[PDB]
């Protein structure tokens, strides 16, 4: 009720997405249990938190958990296509300041970033950062260091992002501490992997509706995204390839059933049309990037690929696959939004009939949140209740407020400790009707650990 | 064969040319392991080792230590399990001239004068100075009745999880005499041979102790780390309904997000050692139970007692007190239906009716199944824990920590992994084994992800 | 043109561009295209056509007249149309009657609009159809239209089935072929396009994971095989109820335990035979019979709480919705899923969380809350349609004299050789290479260098 | 002073017994059958000529056989597949048998006419159980004598259904026959499921070689050939499948399957230069499932990649050209059942040669020769459909019919769909599965009975 601190697609869809919001609650256990856990004492009170991650459902059961413990957050989708434009009303319903909707421009993406960093044209007064990939934290370091002084720490989502960290911290550019939400088991080994298994081939079959079953795949990487790829497909009935820079991962890939090969003869990448396994491209049908890297589906294995093969990257930015080269070179169709025919014949048009096409989804941008709508919400469970579990420690440990000599031994980039992914994982497992068995005094000192845990040492793998 | 050689005892020596026939077969299928045969033969890194070794004496074991003797090491050799040996490997290492006490179907006593063999020498300790171990049993003889001979030793190789947990309590403890080198925690040991390994050989150890079809039944495992999650998909690749239990909450979320269903074989998850706290209605309809775990009593008297009538009932972790088979013993008759497999009559503890219903089949007497019912991990998976010995074997020799004066001791009594370069070499000799082709990064891609083209590619904290 | 009535013929455009995906999509359909233009072998023929209006039945409507067909379309179900796929077809100059979200009434008035022309009856001569809804209203309301049809083509198990029982009580008019029946079709259509799309159908509807969540099959034939996979392959914990104990030891064997709702398998139709122990832990369940009430009231008053709900058998009387809308509220999330709240009929709380999540309103739900089948699977159903409406249509039932008719009323399938070439047409289209026998191998087990390959007893 | 029978070691009976006794609590159609009808004796005065595969599974059989009335003498139908001991407890319960592990082709043969004949002249049998054909052959081609008094065969096995039809095409056969392979509780079990767990099961016993991550070709993928393909792709191989028949073929395209040929194009022009030698020459293992004839020939067998395995897993070993191998390349066995094939020539072997490929079970049967055959739970549907043949055909008593209607029931048939039905309910059963039952409206609205058949004949499942 004169609430405009906001620009989404369309308001009138806020009661559809409150409908999936409650939904989604149902499905979210580790994080409404922390809602109902924390609410009462307000962890979050005073917390002023700027966050960038795709405005889905997922994050606005999210935002609301912050919100409810305490928080005031002004939010941003971390990728142009990845907002669901009911959640976004929801949340801009509910009088939180929300700027995202599906199909921003770049310049409208940055604008949403900044509307949130500042409030009526200054600075707000921002205490805490949770981002996805690191946009944010970059564009703060470089353009709004005197806000980054009061800001306690960052909470950063995803590999990429935690990369984009560290090489800060390296180079001594890192201006407030953060805690790498990525490399708990609860989400790197369940949303990078188990999420793009459940959401890869959803992307495909919503974009295409192709049959996967029997047709040939190459998935460029194998950690834990292409893992989860791969299986994604390979459970379709896909014949799946693998390609990949780490024995270890691909030793992996092999013993998972795959065959591992490379886009070059003998894995040799000299920029050269003749390094192209074009025997090999040729009866590819789906190529997915899963890397976090550059240019692992280059110009010239897009010109060797089988005809009307689809390309896609669910890694974190679109320059997985070599996108300005068919901008440059080929013609686009749009089928529908996010699904494209690019035509190889050339630049200046097409036949409507043409055989020698690939099809791109959302233009090389992540495609399970491009075509569909990411990772589902009993994922997203364990991501975001280690988020709020990160949110809460860098909070109270008011890293802002400490003297120089003490700022210097805190700025790092930490874990959670082990003791709170158990907790998460074991909301989960009730979440599904599982139920763990408690060790007997016995057993826990035959294997040299407390009853309620931790159960493994911080090397184990898992 | 050198002349006259009586320095070994196996259980038929005649068993020596298949062994070897078996040998020149396990050498195509370990190509990590050739390789550093290939490239350090010449060097001789192992000149002058003396190896005491304690590992199951299987096919694989013995190109793992043809290896080590052609690097230039003696050694002498004991099989880890009563039930482990494969008769042909043992007689083709001894028929080489290698001293080697091992044969399947020990006794407990047999086995401890099997790793007394190779700790004495004509009587007297050898004057070995290095240990591979899997299992910590003949570490723990070194310690416990040997000290002096650690004195000499410059350090021990382990296996497997459960030996590395037994080294990590020495040092803690202060009672660790020698450094050692976790082999387990390679991820070309650890996520190959502890999980598909097992894969691989579960059900092949179940189908030729019983031959019973798995597809359509239910199975437990207890445990789902590396061994248990590899357990789990050797029986539910075959069809099994599998269920799942676990005490760690993470292990469990896995479980669950690999599809299966999570259970406590005590209601509410609450072991207070009554029947009551079984959940008889689960446990009356599992055809097949297996332990994973390296914990104690985790397949305990009760859950045996309300077991469905016929389960079979078996053991995958290192050791036998998984199950409580002395319960067994105890109150229950066994019928040998033939070597490691036993009818336990639930009827009573004399005599049995030879067509009684109420049995339950355990297999391996509650050993470690894979190697007790069939061979174990194949030689194409072995081959990345065993190129892990080797390298380790080369560091700690190398290393002559034996030699060192006490200050600069006390700075190398640890237990540490190999490094991540190693664990990534070996790796790659095995995707090369499969045929598979690594791609090479350009130098733009490894300065993108901050690497060097040559490796390592992940920080030490990935987890794969 | 103004002989057509979709939901937005601004669509014509983009149903277009995926008709044109799906042509490559459909090599076995294409290729009839190519072979029999020359003969147009359908020329004269007039088609009434009642199935799916998707863009697979757009490329099947295209290929008929490609042949030489005229037709009048509407799709067999309320929720299965593909606006797109309708308004690329009516923009052709293809009268078709047909909306995703049509009511029953309106299911009904498109049917007649295909039957009927300025009025009066068009002078149809050939009916395909899926579900058997439009030759029951031809034998029922139009009987004098059948004196015209020289035959029937029917798509779907529950189609045969009433063709059948008409055949058996001696009520069926004209002479049918059974398309379900083709291994290209029944053995990959009915499985694995359930496989495809019903997993696809809940993710659409729900967005759940489905990994380590407990699902409840009913049903085990070809759609169940299907749709067990469909949930397994995700990572379910899928359970298999059947009546049928060939069909229940498949189950077994590939995996599945076998379960009844009611305790040792007795419907006495009393609360008290529900298994609601097991009721009480199921997530999902999924009718795939055929039958009716095979998920009854007691069934659904015993599931867990926000457990989904979803039939991809023929009809929606497999599910006892009828019971839900009698006693339960219903609160729309978005098209085609409702909550159903078992609190009361009148009215719900917002945040209750004892309700039901139905998808399509039990309804098929891979065309309902999906698209059905893919383009490369619907390519073996509808070229066998293609090719048994070219055979009835040659064979000109309708003008022979009575006394030839009566030899010539059957149901029948159409022969392996076709089966077996259609089968070819779409391994091609993997890129997969058959081998051919030598003569010497040919001779040895008893069969032609080119088939047929097996005797009309196997089941593959 | 029992000495009617051959077998390897009759001390092994008491371990034979043990087996037995576990195998009946895995088979309960077959051991319901043995109950239900033990008071009938309905085989009272059969006397049975068996011959199939000597296993505890085939000694469960033939207990229950006898435990319903019938006499019976006894061989394996393939020199490999007999268990010693199976064979051993059922010669020590004084039924006769002639069958070990390993005969010779000469002392197969010697085998079955120890079957055919007692006290050196033709026993008095009215009925055969045969698997393959072989013995069927010999009655018909040496015996016609004794085919007038016998009233039927039931077969097992693709394979020798084939044959039968062929005798009644030409008009050659002169007992009617149960055609026991193509119930769906026999091929959709037994030839499917049952390779799926022996055929990994004897790759693992005769070279314990990790499959996960290494190239298959499987040559089929009928029925045998689906269940192989699973039994190697659950173990995490890459399995591409070679077809003949396009329908089969498109079933393994959509169960996710590259199918590919060994000649380039498909085309098999009997020289090297048809062989795709880039496919072969990755292929790890290859399979042979077909029940065809040189499905692997020899110029598969020299592009193969060095150290592939070859074996054989339908009926007949000339699936692969074993004979061109035994002519040119020299053999070294690594142990029983397992070959070394060193394709360096025939004069002797360099010991560490690496340019061989590992034959299993000589091309014979391979879940057979170098593990145990299908396990118990699977063939008791096969079984059970073998005893309730046995009984039709007996009760038939075709032998004793006036010529003009023995011409109107000399057919092959298969057992009607009921008790097809009823086999696999035990099965279920087995499993703890709870079949659901039809309410009346439910079975009206179908058009079914409430007790079955629930399915047309036409239905393949
Ligand atoms: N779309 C999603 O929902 C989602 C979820 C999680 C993470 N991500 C993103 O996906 C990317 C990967 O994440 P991750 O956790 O799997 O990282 P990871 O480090 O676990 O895996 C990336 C893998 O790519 C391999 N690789 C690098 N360059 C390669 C090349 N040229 N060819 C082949 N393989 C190559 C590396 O060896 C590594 O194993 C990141 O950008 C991450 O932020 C996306
Ligand atoms: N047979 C083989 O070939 C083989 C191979 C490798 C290791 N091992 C042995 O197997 C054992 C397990 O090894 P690992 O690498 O899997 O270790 P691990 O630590 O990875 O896994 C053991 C798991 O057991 C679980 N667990 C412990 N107590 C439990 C209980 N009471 N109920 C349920 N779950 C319980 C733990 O939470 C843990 O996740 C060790 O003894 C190891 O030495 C055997
Ligand atoms: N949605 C789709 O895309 C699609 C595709 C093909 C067919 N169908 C429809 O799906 C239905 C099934 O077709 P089908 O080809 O699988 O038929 P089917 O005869 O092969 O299978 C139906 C099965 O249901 C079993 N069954 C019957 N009543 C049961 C009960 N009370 N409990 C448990 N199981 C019961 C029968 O035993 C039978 O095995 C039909 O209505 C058919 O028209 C839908
Ligand atoms: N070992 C066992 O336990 C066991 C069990 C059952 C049957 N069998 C035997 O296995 C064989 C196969 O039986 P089935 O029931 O699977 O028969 P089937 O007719 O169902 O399948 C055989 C398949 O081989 C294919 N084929 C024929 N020639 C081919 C060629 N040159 N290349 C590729 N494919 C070719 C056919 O098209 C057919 O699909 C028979 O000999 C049978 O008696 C063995
Ligand atoms: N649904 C989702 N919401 C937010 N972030 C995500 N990352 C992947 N899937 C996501
Ligand atoms: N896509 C589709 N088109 C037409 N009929 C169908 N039946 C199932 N899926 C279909
Ligand atoms: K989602
Ligand atoms: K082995
Ligand atoms: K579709
Ligand atoms: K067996």
């Amino acid at each position: 009720a004169g609430f405009t601190d906001y620009k989404v697609a369309d308001i009138t869809l806020a009661a559809w997405g409150r409908r999936e919001l409650i939904i989604a609650e149902s499905e979210m256990p580790a994080l409404m249990g922390l809602r109902r856990k924390y609410a009462g004492q307000q962890p979050l009170k005073g917390a002023k938190i700027l966050g960038c991650i795709h405005m889905t459902i997922q994050t606005g059961v999210l935002i609301e958990t912050l919100v409810a413990l305490g928080a005031e957050v002004r939010w941003s989708s971390c990728n142009i296509f990845s907002t669901q434009d009911q959640a976004a009303a929801a949340i801009a319903a509910a009088g939180i300041p929300v700027f995202a909707w599906k199909g921003e421009t770049e310049e409208e993406y940055e604008w949403c970033i900044e509307q949130t960093i500042l409030k009526d044209g200054q600075p707000w007064d921002a205490n805490m950062v949770l981002d996805d990939g690191g946009d944010l934290t970059e564009i703060l370091h470089k353009k709004y260091p005197q806000m980054l002084e009061r800001i306690h720490g960052i909470t950063e989502e995803t590999t990429t992002g935690v990369h984009r960290l560290l090489d800060m911290l390296k180079n001594g550019t890192l201006k407030v501490p953060a805690i790498n939400v990525n490399d708990s088991v609860t989400k790197s080994k369940n949303d990078n992997k188990y999420g793009c298994r459940h959401s890869l081939n959803d992307a495909i079959k919503r974009g295409t509706d192709h049959l996967l079953s029997g047709k040939q795949a190459l998935v460029i990487g194998y950690g834990d995204v292409g893992k989860g790829s791969s299986q994604s497909l390979r459970q379709e009935g896909m014949i799946v390839k693998v390609a990949e820079v780490d024995p270890i991962c691909a030793m992996q890939a092999c013993m998972d059933g795959f065959e591992v090969v490379s886009p070059y003869k003998n894995g040799i990448n000299d920029g050269t049309e003749a390094s192209i396994d074009a025997a090999l491209l040729g009866k590819i049908d789906l190529i997915v990037t899963t890397t976090g890297n550059v240019n692992v589906c280059d110009a010239n294995m897009l010109k060797a690929l089988k005809k009307r093969a689809v390309v896609c990257n669910i890694g974190h930015f679109d320059n997985e696959i070599d996108t300005a080269f068919m901008r440059k070179n080929w013609a686009w169709e749009e089928v529908k939004p996010q699904v494209h025919k690019i035509h190889r014949t050339g630049k200046d048009g097409f036949d409507a009939h043409n055989d020698d096409y690939l099809i791109l989804l959302a233009e090389g941008r992540l495609v399970n949140l491009g075509n569909a709508t990411g990772h589902p919400s009993r994922i997203m469970d364990g991501s975001f209740a280690n988020q709020v579990l990160a949110q809460i420690h860098l909070f109270e440990q008011k890293y802002a407020d400490l003297p120089a000599a003490e700022k210097a031994k805190r700025l790092s980039v930490e874990v959670l400790p082990k003791k709170l992914d158990e907790e998460v994982a074991l909301e989960m497992v009730k979440g599904f009707g599982g139920v763990v068995t408690q060790l007997t005094p016995k057993q826990a000192e035959y294997i040299g650990v407390s009853v309620e845990g931790p159960f493994k040492p911080d090397t184990y793998r898992y």
